[PDB]
């Protein structure tokens, strides 16, 4: 159809994955049930599991045998149980590196006794009862499970060191037990429930060795080392099954949660006890019993407890109340110098702005307009004062004049600790969710004020002591949710089933198999066809060679079509491999000191086009080469034999052998079919795979290689299909169009129109087809919700471009920024834009004709492909971006641009920003203020931009965010009006028509000015919108030349009809700038393409 789009065909070839869902047919259900997947990889797994588990056994024995003669006195604890407890690691960082030096020294000690003792294991011998003497072998990755095992046996300060978990991890529940047990060890007086029924009943097995006060003796941690000693802590500590089996003695916490005679304050708010930590506690194994799917709901019961209990704790030893005593420090925060503490720069800064102003982009856009203007120079970190500093000024958007912020950060925080609910204080699924819930928004709402890391790109600069000491510490008392959450993710929420991966191969018909390349057999699959649905062939690896010397029978029967796959892979890598480097080479007899290694490539390529004939398989391909000593560098000779390798050719087999085969079990057989087997793509795609009119010239090509996915819990109910193909295989490799499409955008301009794309403040997004001369065309638009938008308005933009000549114009975010409240987020543009480019890589029209330049066989390419560059441009095509900006503030009629930014300051700077206006007239005969001034005297502009703003007054004014005393309520405001009562009120004559600079220039009262300041910035707000409501509109206070003023609300079609057609109507004006640099260019390989506010606004301004 369009011009330009016809040339730009076959540009670059592609890839895609085509999903399909199967149905077994017939008996393949059952067979697929009861036998399962592939037997021999199964029995191959189910061997390396048992010889795994032999493996772990004897690594747990031989842990604990060497852990049984591990001395204290050797390791040195003893004075290692003063310094862990002496807790003063917090007040100096020298004292807590000292402690983690001995940690290390200690760990070192404890892991040099595992590798060289007991004869180092033997397992390189199982390497090599029934189960290991004979296995299936196969050269499995045995290596990387030793490595993972060596790294348990390590001392890394990760979870699978033995004394990581022994020190860093048990040793504080010991000591905890310790410091609790040293206070309520007068809980028996009488002694008869500590002795009596418990050291004689639980250590049975030692024959009363041991009393229960000799687990409570710092130098026998030894005892609790192995296995066997943490047993008896749990069973001590908790209870016992014991030999008779119905006694069930009471443990430790059952013992001391009997006080409840002493219903007094001081007996509740009991801290449980910790039990200490056991490897390879499981059911069946748990390999050091890494925690992050736990086993039952009993263990998340104890935790969620243990939790609790550590959280609000029982007020002893200073307040360790962490809810409270946080909302405290937080509350205490006014005091505190607000010069050194820090602020995250992250999405946490929009949270803070939604609750002091209700506005999410007041602080985003405070920051960048006031602090700094570069690249802001972007850190990580921001601080307090500097945060409030630039909140005090920020042109005050719409608000009342002076804004009662205080200390706005502290204020926001001190009421959100203590007064946003006023309810922080709180086996069920539902209580715990709640709880977790509440605790992960006390964690997100104090994120911000925490540190990440240490020196994150520079800033961390001496921070307060008072407040971040205190911080530092107190929040990692409650960062414990984070991972804990994960594991109630993680357990709580599992699903009964599991996606398995089987890998296809379909069988080349070539002599190639057997003969140079044979790795991997994998799954080899055909494909069959009976009356338009195809099916999948697996067939089982011990019945390869069942499709093989099948004579079809007799006639007369009804046929399933195969597929006979005829690929020839890798042809620059393959074809010397057959010829001149393996497969008796002197048959072919080369000679020429075989072309030395590997004119002399022209006489290879011809070697090569003489030997395929001599070949009998690979004639049957039809190769027709081009003229010979016509080459570039022979790789681009390989592409022929490699293009034209490729064939499809169908062939008929009798439906009773298939049947008979699928009764007997050799053949796995799946319909591949759609839910509509609306005409998919992905239908599309595999109708054409094997299409008459694809087949003469390929455009698609099938891979080879396929998986199916399924959902194995022993029965099977989900399959998928995932198919690679190749679009415009026989494609010229002529990547990065943009040396082309410049070349017809310089030829034929004026034929072309523009697609502009932006975020709207209210539609997520925006689009404005203008034509070359300014005036708009056509304006539109209104994983389930986001991705199904995303996924109509990119069918849009691929539609108005080729049926109205246009290009697309979008908007980069990393090269700009964005004034106002876009609707869509970052995560969600980024994904729109992708899947813009690869709707535009290849694009088809399912109606138009096969042949035709946007048919099935002839796709328009109208995009590169999807590249990670950052750049100035960054064309793509005919997708170009420009800078982010908010462009919906612009005047469309003649580009005004409201760059004054008046707010209330000393009075002083109010009287010196009204002097530089050349006249405050007002015209009596149209009824309105005319302000004119030129602005070279405010800005940097280019001093020939005299405009005249004219109060032309119904404009819509926002009082304040809150819900009574401040206000969202937006009220229709007579600006005329109210200049005029303002004027009245404070004793100004206006009504003789003279000049009000003199006057104005006299009054001194401070609120006159207030209101002065307020009132022109009202004038200037063009974007004007009632919250709540389609209300948006585009005044204009500017003139038009003929004593007009724009109103998008009485415009017509040619210019936007709505705010934010105003921005997307001023992005695709954008892209009139890139035509007409394009045209006016003579390089067309290094053509500049970045938009600068400068040059674009001097642009727009000539009209
Ligand atoms: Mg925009
Ligand atoms: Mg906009």
């Amino acid at each position: 159809g369009p011009k330009m789009f016809s040339n730009f065909t076959n540009q670059y070839p592609l890839s895609k994955t085509l999903r399909f869902e199967l149905k077994p047919v017939g008996k393949t259900l059952e067979h697929i049930e009861k036998k399962g997947l592939l037997e021999q990889d199964e029995k191959r797994a189910e061997d390396y599991k048992k010889v795994k588990k032999i493996i772990d056994e004897y690594h747990k024995d031989f842990i604990e045998e060497a852990l049984n003669n591990v001395k204290l006195n050797g390791e040195g604890l003893e004075e290692y149980y003063e310094l862990y407890f002496k807790k003063n690691k917090d007040d100096k960082d020298k004292k807590k590196k000292e402690f983690e030096k001995i940690q290390d020294n200690l760990r070192k000690q404890i892991v040099e006794a595992f590798k060289n003792h007991e004869k180092y294991k033997n397992l390189f011998k199982k390497e090599l009862k029934e189960t290991v003497e004979k296995f299936k072998n196969f050269t499995t990755y045995f290596t990387g499970f030793h490595e993972n095992r060596k790294n348990m046996y390590s001392d890394e300060e990760k979870s699978t060191a033995i004394a990581y978990r022994l020190i860093h991890e048990n040793l504080p529940k010991f000591l905890d037990n310790m410091k609790v047990f040293e206070k309520i060890k007068e809980k028996h007086p009488e002694a008869e429930q500590l002795e009596k029924t418990l050291k004689d009943l639980g250590e049975e097995e030692v024959l009363g060795g041991n009393n229960v006060e000799d687990i409570f003796s710092l130098d026998y941690f030894n005892h609790t080392l192995t296995q066997s000693g943490i047993d008896i802590y749990n069973t001590i500590i908790g209870g016992k099954t014991e030999e008779d089996g119905n006694k069930k003695i009471q443990g430790l916490n059952e013992y001391i949660n009997l006080y409840r005679q002493k219903n007094n304050e001081k007996n509740r708010k009991l801290p449980k006890l910790k039990p200490l930590y056991k490897q390879i506690l499981s059911d069946r194994e748990s390999l050091s019993f890494i925690p992050e799917a736990f086993e039952n709901d009993e263990e998340l019961l104890e935790a969620i407890e243990e939790f609790y209990e550590n959280l609000n704790f029982s007020n002893n030893n200073e307040a360790t109340n962490v809810l409270e005593k946080l909302k405290e420090l937080l509350s205490n925060l006014a005091d505190y110098d607000l010069n050194k503490i820090y602020i995250r720069n992250d999405t946490s800064l929009t949270d803070i702005s939604q609750k002091i102003f209700g506005d999410w982009s007041v602080i985003k856009d405070a920051l960048n307009a006031h602090y700094d203007q570069k690249w802001l120079k972007k850190q990580k970190y921001f601080s307090i004062a500097e945060l409030q500093e630039a909140l005090d000024s920020y042109c005050k958007e719409s608000d009342e004049s002076k804004e009662q912020k205080e200390n706005s950060i502290a204020d926001y925080f001190k009421t959100l600790a203590q007064t946003k609910n006023e309810t922080d204080k709180k086996k069920d699924v539902e209580k715990i969710k709640a709880f977790l819930d509440s605790i992960m928004n006390l964690q997100h709402f104090v994120k911000p004020l925490h540190l990440v890391k240490g020196g994150s790109a520079g800033a961390e600069m001496e921070k307060d002591e008072a407040f971040y000491s205190e911080f530092e510490a107190l929040y990692e008392e409650l960062s414990q949710v984070i991972p804990l959450y994960n594991k109630v993710r993680n357990y709580l929420t599992q699903k009964p089933y599991s996606t398995e991966k089987i890998k296809l191969n379909f069988e080349n018909s070539t002599l190639l198999d057997g003969w140079d390349v044979n790795k991997e057999t994998d799954n080899t699959s055909v494909l069959l066809r009976k009356d338009g649905l195809y099916y999948l062939g697996i067939m089982n690896k011990k019945h390869n060679k069942v499709f093989e010397n099948i004579p079809e029978s007799n006639e007369n029967d009804k046929c399933y079509e195969k597929m006979d796959y005829k690929l020839l892979p890798g042809a620059n890598k393959m074809l010397p491999k057959v010829f001149f480097s393996n497969k008796n080479i002197d048959y072919f007899n080369p000679s020429a000191e075989i072309l030395e290694i590997y004119d002399d490539c022209h006489k290879l390529i011809d070697f090569f086009k003489e030997s395929i004939n001599k070949h009998e398989d690979w004639k049957k391909f039809g190769f027709k080469f081009s003229p010979t000593s016509s080459y570039e560098d022979i790789s681009g000779f390989y592409r022929e034999v490699e293009q034209q390798g490729y064939k499809i050719s169908f062939k008929n087999i009798s439906e009773s052998y298939i049947d008979e085969l699928v009764d007997e079990g050799k053949l796995y057989l799946f319909q591949i079919y759609n839910k509509d087997f609306k005409p998919n793509l992905h239908t599309l795609y595999w109708k054409a795979l094997f299409d008459e009119e694809n087949l003469k010239d390929v455009v698609y090509k099938l891979n080879g290689e396929a998986e199916v996915f399924y959902r194995k819990a022993y029965t099977v109910d989900k399959f998928q299909f995932h198919v690679p193909i190749t679009m415009n295989f026989k494609a010229e490799g002529n990547s990065n169009i943009n040396d082309e499409v410049n070349e017809f955008l310089k030829g034929n301009a004026p034929d072309v129109n523009i697609i502009g794309i932006d975020r709207g403040e209210r539609h997520l997004l925006y689009l404005t087809l203008i034509d070359q001369k300014g005036k708009i065309v056509e304006q539109d638009s209104l994983k389930e919700l986001k991705e199904g938008y995303l996924s109509q308005v990119v069918h849009k933009i691929a539609k108005l471009m080729v049926e109205h000549n246009a290009i697309v114009v979008m908007e980069d975010l990393n090269f700009g920024f964005k004034r106002g409240r876009f609707k869509v987020e970052k995560q969600v543009y980024q994904k729109f834009e992708k899947m813009l480019i690869d709707k535009l890589n290849y694009l088809v029209d399912k109606d138009k004709e096969p042949n035709e330049p946007g048919g099935l066989l002839n796709a328009y390419q109208l995009t590169n492909k999807f590249e990670s560059f950052q750049k100035m441009g960054k064309q793509s095509g005919f997708l170009f971006y420009v800078p982010a900006w908010n462009t919906s503030k612009i005047d469309p009629t003649t580009g005004f641009v409201n760059l004054f930014h008046p707010r209330y300051e000393n009075v002083e700077k109010a009287k010196e920003f009204f002097n530089k206006f050349d006249s405050i007239r007002y015209n009596s005969e149209k009824d309105y203020f005319e302000f004119a001034f030129d602005y070279n005297n405010f800005t940097e502009k280019a001093e020939g931009t005299k405009w005249t703003v004219c109060t032309y007054g119904e404009r819509i004014k926002t009082y304040r965010n809150a819900d009574k005393n401040n206000q969202w309520d937006s009220k229709e405001v007579n600006v005329t009006e109210e200049f005029k009562n303002l004027f009245d009120e404070y004793n100004i004559d206006y009504k003789n028509g003279n000049d009000l600079k003199e006057a104005i220039l006299s009054q001194d009262d401070a609120d006159f000015f207030k209101s002065l300041l307020h009132l022109l910035r009202l004038t200037l707000q063009m974007r004007n919108s009632i919250t709540g409501t389609e209300i948006d509109y585009i005044i204009s206070p500017v003139a038009n030349e003929n004593g007009e003023f724009f109103d998008s609300r009485k415009a017509d079609e040619s210019l936007p009809k709505d705010a934010d057609a105003n921005g997307a109507y001023h992005i695709a004006r954008k892209g009139l700038w890139v035509l007409e640099q394009i045209k006016q260019t003579d390089d067309l390989k290094k053509v500049n393409l970045a938009i600068s506010n400068k040059e674009w606004l001097e642009f727009v301004q000539e009209r």
